[PDB]
């Protein structure tokens, strides 16, 4: 029937058993209470009480907030509590291009409930009625959806890149796509979501992009992050979202964004229109 | 101001006040997330949730319906970015580790039930008194939990389908590359048991503890990677590692507190908060 319920699946939390994460002054994240609570251990770099998690005003520069957070983060992942930092930094601020406040590291940024950003790229040959799509299938190896179907490109955003530089180095490692080819996607806008996740929230910022790919390339796998590629009718891609939950949850928004900005989805006749449009902006 | 009994009280850890009951023909098996059992109310066919708990259905009679019915469930909830992915470990579900098999369910999923996991623990040494060293392992980078950390010789967790023993050997001769033969002279000392609050739900675990004198020419390698290396250390510098610093796995902490108790490594003459401690190793 309706694309609704994989927007409304990704837009389901419930905040009530979470604190505001704040710095100086500006709600950057969500804590559970439990959690609060173990960082209410270490006064020197939280201040919480029943409303809010507060980093302490004698952390006042990015970096030293980084630092301190940081090492508290190793001490609870170290005591099982949070997940463990496997080295990729994400910047934290209150939206895309507001000031960086300080970094953390991508394995607890659902634990602290801030807002992540990732890039993904719809990969397509052809036009009209009669566009491909190439879907990614991911690694078993994949923590998270392992072995479902992706876009040919995505990936979190590192916080020392520009979106750009991102998805150029995502293409390289995981479809094996010249930069050449990387350079030509162009921006078609993003998804904002917030979902309860299984270790937190994540208030997520999809950036999207769209390429035209020649009908002589094929994504090769090159970091194995992808399992294989396949190239899809976009009525399959569709039809594919609609029906089964073969994509990883968020893909199923890019997959919708993607139908709606090429006129696959038809408002005189979709389920749900103006509440999944609502819906793809958080 | 790190110390024997923080790690305890660390692996002790947990507030049930945001969790509802998970249970199976009137016995509780584990503690859901109130938001979580709101997710799987949509599920009426297999769930009833009340506000003080979720009851799986009274319509699946045997362990392999239960199995397949949650197993179904856990699919979608993970395709939904509800609940993590299932892996392909299944693990029993029980009351406690004599108690029968109620159904199975994903390693991956355990804690988001809030399921008893169990796994065995082997501590390898060599010498006697003075001279007493132990094999530690150093986990790979690539693990999930613990990456880098500090660990016994041979650890795992306990699948479904494997006896405690069985369990021990196979790991012995994945982990370490410790053949049958030496694997099954390991006696069972003990367990230890704790409860805590773990980043994706409730981990209430049961470690089964063994104990294998090696011989001096023994040397453990690191035959499936899942072990980085391996190192021989005098067993006061495993204690006083655990005592004093965070490079052990967290719950092996506890295995070498056991260890240095039942080997007279601590003596309650002296050593600070020792029946807490002792207490502690039990909990539930």
């Amino acid at each position: 029937l309706s694309f609704l319920k994989h927007v409304q699946d990704c837009n389901t939390h419930d905040l009530s058993n979470f604190v505001r994460f704040v710095i100086e002054g500006r709600r950057v994240g969500w804590v559970r209470k439990a959690l609060a609570q173990r960082l209410k251990a270490h006064g020197r770099v939280f201040d919480v009480t029943r409303d809010a998690v507060l980093l302490s005003a004698s952390l006042r520069t990015p970096q030293s907030r980084t630092r301190a957070v940081a090492d508290v983060v190793d001490r609870l992942a170290d005591e099982g509590v949070v997940p463990a930092p496997r080295g990729e930094l994400y910047r934290v601020n209150q939206s895309w291009g507001e000031p960086t406040l300080m970094l953390l590291d991508r394995a607890v940024v659902p634990t602290f409930g801030v807002r992540a950003y990732g890039v993904h790229l719809n990969g397509y040959v052809g036009a009209g009625a009669d566009l491909h799509l190439w879907i990614g299938r991911r690694s078993p190896d994949k923590s998270v959806a392992p072995g479902k179907l992706d876009n040919m490109v995505a990936g979190g955003q590192p916080a020392d890149l520009s979106l750009r530089q991102n998805l150029i180095k995502e293409c390289a490692e995981e479809a094996d796509l010249p930069e050449a080819l990387a350079r030509q996607a162009i921006p078609v806008g993003a998804i904002t979501y917030c979902m309860e996740s299984p270790a937190g929230i994540k208030p997520d910022t999809l950036f999207l992009y769209d390429l035209a790919l020649p009908e002589d390339f094929r994504p090769h796998n090159t970091d194995g992050e992808m399992a294989d590629f396949m190239l899809w009718p976009a009525a399959k891609v569709v039809e594919a979202v609609r029906t089964t939950e073969a994509f990883k949850f968020n893909v199923n928004l890019t997959v919708i964004d993607f139908a709606i900005r090429h006129g696959l989805i038809d408002p005189d006749n979709e389920p749900d229109y103006q509440e999944i449009l609502a819906g793809l902006r958080g």
